[PDB]
């Protein structure tokens, strides 16, 4: 069951119940670590009939926004405001979109729109889209295309260095101003390198679990769980347990840090 | 009286005055918890007879300020800077309310005025009013209209998966860029989910007695306290005591986080 | 009234019925500051209508207890364990000491009676005793003897590069393994040495207000608050307010550390 | 000499010569205590034979600076960019300011400067100077405009709920953006209310020593120490010693917070 | 070899492949320290065949970028956007630059361009540079121009109270708002100031090793190692050894800080 | 070699020549890390040529010692005083035990000593032996007998709720107060049960590397470092790496907590 | 005049008078950093008209007590308890020992007397002793013996792994269970290892100045800084400055930890 875990986390919030306060989430100068007990959905303008709970925003010193949309029955989307880019992948469900010519994007597919670029993700039943949205930075003349597909069907990349294994959702040139990445870890495998870089990150837990350093922090997590990774926070993760661990990130490219 | 251990507090600022430099109000970098004896009246400008306690305003990185003004006898209310929408709610005594047809304002009445939209506040012998103001953000095509009412003339909200009685002093309508919640709980009532929102916070207990988690901290609180909460801080509430809590509560909404 | 502060604090426990869990109180590694609303009270073993409370016994470290006895109508003192002194001073009231003569022990008095110095203390309508027991701490062939005296029958010691007044009431001979000082400062001074010695203290403020700063810790105290001081715990005091202060304050002497 | 302590203070940077690293200053979240040991002083941009030392910039979320100024011989000022108020208080020496007849201004001495307003201070012996510099926030048609006086020929305002001896050296005016005060303490007094407000400062201890609390921590301070104290910080404050207090106080009015 | 330890680290990235997530490095609020197993290498845009690795950028709240560039064999640079200025300096390797002339850097030497100035950077076999850039900040008239040198063609400059040997690499004329100095300590020597200025830093221990205090904080160092010091941060460094201690140091300058 | 990473730790002291004072050890409370580059060698009483050095003594609350004895050329061994069991577990090299038998110790070979029982230890040539001394406990009349052996000859015994392959190398009989357990984790495998119990452990990661966690502290662990934890201790354990995990565990049994 | 600032520091008490509170002085669960000004002298007890301050006792957990001896004209020492061992060394003045024939000891003069060694140091003049006393833990038949001599006249002693330069007071014979070593260090050295060990210390720094860590602790010391080192703290130093480091140094040995 692809995913199930993300939307059914062994740990759940009805298990907290009789623990008034209790939460796994914090919230931190340069990260965070929030969790589906801590999830505050809400419905999302001009959206029609879906509930979505944000997860990150700017607020935080970021420059995109992550969050969870969960789309109920006979469900559409709204448009982002203008210059706005997004970036849809469905962990859940099943939804369809339209303009050049339809597409049904299941779970471990998605969709990249560019900037203004007129489009609507029409459901009919349900789907849990974890959606990235950012101001898009006009570099040139360059502009960024219409992009859809699946993880499976993406290349294994070159992670020297290191050893878990690297997917890419969208291509890295120039025009894009993000990209979204798949790593996979087997139980014992972790961060040969103590990140610290300018680059900032929006992670969301597909499968399995860990421990995750942020900064003088140790947090140990689960699929399910979402990170917020500020520029410059010390960073790093190690699976554990019998099943991998794989999560989708966010990370800025092709724009001078300064 | 209604509101009455708001206005005169369990604990009040003259019980410490053998306790140097002691207070129960914190400052940090997500959340406050402003109380009593920390507050600070000074001749608010352009208000006539009229002190104000600044609590809240953009400099904690809020986008509104929130200030209790203690009107006087023969007094009257200044206007907001241009493009400026205002909220007052009357926490003790009487107001009353003119552009028009004058209207009397007293405890727990309120009223809403967009931005710019000419009104006059005068009173008579005393009056002690929590208000908020924030330069509005123009939604394109949209306004919003003068509003009035009093809080027990609102209908009570659905609430799910939680149990507090909830009333919203303004319409939910996408022109209002906030809204103003009034939620009441039962001795021995918490908050079912840990939230962590981009929405923010600004909120009076007006009566009751509880515990509130703000991050990694927890906070006893009185009727009269204060707290400012900044977008992603963890929240948390339970009312003890006797008698039940409520809390006045803005909160930001329909327009994007971006 | 002579100490009436002591017992009826500025900042009473009542004052915090609608702050659960709230207290001044704190108990460190090498100090603690026991307040009002953490005194608990029960009846004294071996005593008559006479209620008492333990602030500090040796769980803490301390090699001597302190406590509160409020004795009310028809109500007397029990004898000690074997090989205990026992030093009592009446913080309000009166109390009657028999034996070989019988003393009316009234406030600011005080009463040093050896370990195995059969005694009794009588109140007939109502008393408040501070108190310390300890095991005494045999040397030579020294005795020690019964000491009746109030505090303003003990002449001002001079105290080198200190400002404070000084008294103390046991005599200063070897045999006494510890004494009692009674501390006053003016509105504005304080100890001129940042204190770090084997001597171990319990204190009681009695009159005013100050800081107290004790490790790295900095604590508002007010009249009423007992204080725990453990060897070597860095301390310094600073009086404060309109009033002056006074403090009532154990101190072990005349016996090798080794 | 008036304020001699001020550039003279007892605990010297020389003192610490054997103290490799050591420091009493600290600069935190919401505020800083900058001491002598630690102040920095360069050549002054557009001042002759003038060294300074910047104790706050905007670099710490504040809207002004704070220097000081150490005038030689034959030192002359330099007048700041456009749009810049500027405001000076003679703490030792003299200079003279000329522009509308000359004047010589000595210790306790001052001038304001309205912004765009031409002048020059210069020096032939030698002159501390504490200077604040902003960028002034234009309200309609209102403007500021020289004023040159001493604190002496001040009158004693009086605060409400405190006991502090106040004096403004600026008109009140709503033209003005900000005013500077000068704050006495006699020992054993402190501050009633346990501020919180929007309001920021920088400040200078002109005489004395005492403890000053910001947010949860304690400061042991002595004349020449400077604090910087962000907007909504919890400040407190206690003079003690033989001599009295005196604090110069910067602190932003006339200007809607929101 | 000059600077051999700063390109390879007595204690080395591999040296803790068995130490799971462990790292030196630290991003405080107002500081931190980047050691060598947390740079993160990746392909420098516009440049050829060389990766870089920022180690500061303005997401930190710093005016400038700070990184390492791993020229590879028939290396070349790239063109900083629109007004940004930028100084290289050479830690290993040689590498040509061009225009006004062509100059073969080694080790030690250093070019600083200015804004849009045209140059290129050409390295056959390998090297290595440590670079800042940064948006000119433009003042009146007056512009910086091509600087081209070598650390120890540079003159020692008077330290005036304190005794390392002090060098800069850029003129100190008002047209430069920024400079780079070469600081160097004899073993047991230290600052005697303890720094807190409105200036901002960036330095790359060149060689040798001590300790470093920023804040309340204190970090062994080695070369190799980086610091970031965001304006206003306590600092200090004492240098310990059989070797000298260097290193470079990034720091603003002539500019008004308002 | 086995054990060789042991006794050759991947980060070794030589690797910190370059950075003054720091280490990875921590002493606290309830638990410690002792690494390699704080381990303080000194000639051990009564042995003959052979550095030792003690990483648990009871000075930490414990009622056991537990130290690296480094054996030299001809060295020999000395007794433990009257009534103290003594435990020894070859890391590397190679030792003769005489006095029944007189079988010669090597790698990854032990030895139980009952209390009194006369023994020897002499080596020709290196030896580096990890041993445990402590006051037996009389249960009556039971009594301990000598018993010597190797890991790999000690059947697998089961674990409840646990993954990790478990071998002891003493009888379980109620006459031992303490036994020594052998564990071992292949990557990405962790103890199941946050443990908390009244027992002490004193270990040695013979193999691998992960992450341990003792009370709210994790920390990175290499093998060859010892670990220290009081009763009580939150204690947990995780592999990571291409190779397995295992080390050398005290613990108390057989005997009442009060 | 050797060791001149031992009792003529650099930051002397009185450069603290005015700053209340303030103090260098720390006292930790496993460490201790007492200062100057925080020195409580008091009459010894036992000796005859000598003022001292103890520094540490077992009432810190240690087998030892440290303290100052300040006599004056006609002033004698007290036979300490019975079975206990006393150390005496001169850093101020000088000291007739008597009992063989009586010794002047000068300056960096000391004085091993076993326990219930009848003797007595009387003095005419002045001297300040820093002396330690134990009960002397015998151990089968071995005693202990009159030990007089002088820090000058002791032999530096192999250091391997080490710089500093190594004298011990007392002979290394199992009989003595403690011994007094001196230890310097010059400008920039510092110990490469960072010790833990069962061991604990009472050190004095008799000359120059430098950084000491303790645990997580790092502190700035100068001449006449007592440190305090409980068993098992991680422990380094390194000497700064223009003049050599040197400190006196208590260190239990020849004896079982267990
Ligand atoms: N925290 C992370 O996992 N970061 C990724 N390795 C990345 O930035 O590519
Ligand atoms: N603190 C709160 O009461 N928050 C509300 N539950 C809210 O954000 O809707
Ligand atoms: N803290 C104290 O009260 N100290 C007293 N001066 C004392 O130890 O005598
Ligand atoms: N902290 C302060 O000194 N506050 C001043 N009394 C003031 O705000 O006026
Ligand atoms: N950290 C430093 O070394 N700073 C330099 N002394 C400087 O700012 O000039
Ligand atoms: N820390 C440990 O691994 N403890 C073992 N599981 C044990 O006590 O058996
Ligand atoms: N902290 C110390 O100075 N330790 C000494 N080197 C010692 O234990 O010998
Ligand atoms: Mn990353
Ligand atoms: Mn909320
Ligand atoms: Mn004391
Ligand atoms: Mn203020
Ligand atoms: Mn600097
Ligand atoms: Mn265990
Ligand atoms: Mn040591």
């Amino acid at each position: 069951p692809i995913y199930w875990k993300a939307t059914n986390p062994t740990l759940s919030p009805s298990h907290l119940q009789d623990l008034p306060g209790f939460t796994r989430s914090v919230y931190k100068r340069d990260h965070a670590l929030i969790t589906p007990e801590s999830h505050v959905y809400s419905p999302l303008p001009d959206w029609t009939n879906t509930l979505g709970a944000y997860l990150i925003t700017p607020a935080t010193g970021s420059h995109f926004v992550m969050y969870l949309a969960k789309m109920k029955e006979m469900s559409s989307s709204g448009l982002p405001p203008q210059d706005i880019e997004r970036l849809i992948f469905v962990v859940e469900g099943a939804v369809t979109l339209t303009n050049s010519s339809s597409k049904k994007l299941t779970v471990d597919s998605y969709a990249y729109l560019p900037p203004n670029f007129h489009h609507s993700l029409d459901c009919v039943e349900s789907a849990t889209l974890v959606v990235f949205e950012r101001r898009y930075e006009y570099l040139g003349s360059h502009t960024t295309e219409l992009i859809v597909g699946s993880t499976d069907k993406q290349p294994l990349l070159e992670t020297p260095g290191e050893v878990f294994e690297l997917r890419k959702l969208l291509p890295m040139s120039v025009a894009y101003d993000f990209n979204i990445h798949t790593m996979d870890f087997q139980p014992g495998e972790f961060l040969n390198v103590k990140e610290v870089h300018y680059n900032q990150h929006g992670l969301l837990l597909l499968e399995g679990q860990g421990i995750y350093r942020l900064g003088d922090n140790w947090y140990p997590v689960q699929a399910g769980d979402v990170i917020w990774m500020a520029p410059f926070v010390p960073q790093w993760y190690a699976a554990l347990g019998k099943t991998r661990s794989r999560y989708l990130l966010y990370k800025d490219v092709n724009r001078n840090p300064l």
